[PDB]
């Protein structure tokens, strides 16, 4: 077991280390060309600056809005109504009981797919990541959404949780690794009711193993929150991008204690370090010193926050 | 011994048919401590949000006040308005590497007579260089001396600028006995919401201090939350039925860290028994809600954070 704390600047080398998994973070954030694409918005108050809005908004194909999340979309285009009608959700989906009426009328006025689920049993997040997958690879689902004679009894979806049922009947044959890959971009999932924040970073968990599929990276006022995967993965980044929009970062074991085998291009590198939650050993303040990349081989997956400065991410999307 | 979950009416009342409780509390002793013990507002580094009104109860409410590096600045802007107040309420320490530290700030503080430490190590947290400190000043005389006696003339208060607190704390836990320690009922702001990585590491903090120096009784208090740790083997929440349903939303039940079973609960809408929680699984109780009239019991086989969702603008009244 062993901790280091290396130059402020270094080029990793590759020697002695099995790269199993490559990622680049502004692929977080910026989707790949012929991968599908989602922007999640979560019930939370908005507050990431507007012109990030704008671009996030851009990048992705399908926008999102779980429940209140139509509330917090509304009042944060607050400034101009030929804004609010430029960026209209395609789907609001949930209990609805959050909605306000002044909300769900102006939406629906403006033909936003809303679809209501009564099920106490799932979370706003199910019901979304389930809808989100739904549309993306149920060719029976879109027919059943784009038909008329259907948005006048909650599109022929069963009210109490049709939504699941219909997901769990496609997912029963899909095979992830054949599936179009969907790159998942939620905001207001962190930093709110505690719960929420705990079961947000169960779905990097829940959705890795059983809709691998999915991408997901959560996006706050300060982080990128996203998986990494076991076994060696190399994080890349551009070192113009990483110098003005990145700040610290952190490995995080949440929910499980695991082992740190070996890190390479962090401020404080690590080796056959056990981590966990519960002894308190958790790398947390850490930084990137990799030039261009840096190196986490852990036993199992985990979870990593990069600090992020909103206010100059726009520039490099 | 089946897994099993029953949705229970609005209200009911929970029994001691069989049960075991290992642990009472009620969730007002979490805010307001008890005359008995010592206690601690341990302010950290964002953002004061908490409003007024209550702020002035909760310090009043509490003896030692503690800023963590850069929650000095937070606590000077949080009361910008009246010098009146400001002046009232003085920390009794700020520690930290004090870099952040503005230096407007640092002279406002050490003019009026704050105590403040310099400790220079990245290998420690600054939440983890305030309950060292915190330990030290209620249960070391000789800290006390060392920081009061006025022959010391020594920079830093005569404490050892790279780790000086650890190592103080470290020796004086070696002749610590545990069990006849009085409790300091901790509250803190400030350590969830930020920067997610601290969000994680004021998690870790319920863990550890409820392990490695168990006279402690952490609890954070956010803008929507309290949260704090349920001890394993059945614990057992109280709460007064005016108190609860002004001031209590939901709540959760949150495994972090580590998975765990949930072997029975009793007065939560959604009450389990062979329950089987884990965030890696996604099995985790969130938007649950208290249904029993003045308890809840809670039975896990390992410890597990609890997340009481609360009514700010409520809590005023009944503190
Ligand atoms: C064991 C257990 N705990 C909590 C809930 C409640 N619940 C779960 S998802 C949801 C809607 C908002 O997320 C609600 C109310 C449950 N059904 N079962
Ligand atoms: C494995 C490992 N990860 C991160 C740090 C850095 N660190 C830990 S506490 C702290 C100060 C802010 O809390 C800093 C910078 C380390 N030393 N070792």
């Amino acid at each position: 077991e062993e901790c280091i704390e290396n130059p402020e600047r270094i080029k990793i080398g590759t020697d002695l280390i099995n790269i199993r998994n490559k990622m680049n973070l502004k692929e977080l954030i910026h989707p790949n060309e012929d991968e599908n694409s989602t922007l999640l918005i979560l019930n939370q108050k908005i507050d990431i600056p507007r012109p990030l809005f704008y671009k996030i908004w851009k990048l992705h194909d399908l926008k999102v809005c779980a429940d209140g999340a139509a509330n917090r979309l509304y009042d944060y285009l607050d400034d101009d109504e030929t804004l609010r009608i430029k960026y209209l959700p395609n789907y609001i989906i949930g209990d609805l009981d959050s909605l306000s009426e002044k909300v769900y009328k102006y939406y629906r006025k403006n033909k936003v797919t809303i679809i209501k689920q009564t099920t106490q049993y799932s979370t706003d997040f199910t019901k979304c990541v389930n809808l989100i997958s739904l549309h993306f690879n149920s060719p029976e689902f879109r027919s059943l959404i784009s038909n008329k004679d259907n948005l006048q009894s909650n599109h022929g979806i069963e009210l109490e949780k049709g939504i699941h049922t219909l997901y769990n009947t496609m997912t029963e044959s899909l095979v992830f690794s054949k599936v179009t890959p969907i790159s998942l971009l939620a905001l207001g999932g962190i930093g709110g009711r505690f719960d929420q924040t705990v079961h947000s970073i169960t779905q990097l968990y829940t959705l890795s193993e059983n809709a691998s599929y999915f991408k997901l990276c959560y996006m706050t006022p300060t982080d990128l929150i996203f998986l990494i995967k076991k076994n060696g993965t190399l994080i890349e980044y551009d070192p113009q991008f990483r110098n003005t929009c990145i700040g610290n970062c952190g490995l995080l074991p949440i929910g499980e204690a695991t082992l740190v085998k070996e890190t390479r291009g962090l401020k404080w590198d690590v080796k056959n370090w056990p981590t966990s939650v519960v002894t308190g050993r958790v790398s947390s303040s850490n930084r990137f010193v990799g030039d261009n990349c840096c190196f986490i081989d852990t036993k199992d997956d985990i979870i990593l926050n990069v600090e992020i400065f909103v206010d100059k991410l726009i520039d490099f999307l």
